[PDB]
């Protein structure tokens, strides 16, 4: 489990970064956007 | 860097306190569900 700011994709495509790095099960935070910014978080199960 | 323990009634608010203190990039060590809410142990370098 980790929390990452990822990258300023400037596009919702940044979600791909989140998936390729964090995975398919993730919690996205602060997607408040020159580019865009999004901090997401995966948890370690149980 | 450091390692800190966090509590919140919900997982969202616990993730928020981890962000407001450790920052946008951190390592989640623990997400155990404790009586009264959730405990998250996180670390940042």
């Amino acid at each position: 489990g980790k929390i990452k700011r990822f990258f300023a994709k400037d596009m919702r495509a940044a979600l791909a970064q989140v998936k390729d790095t964090l995975g398919s099960d993730a919690v996205i935070m602060s997607n408040k956007k020159g580019g865009i910014e999004i901090v997401a978080a995966v948890l370690e199960h149980h």
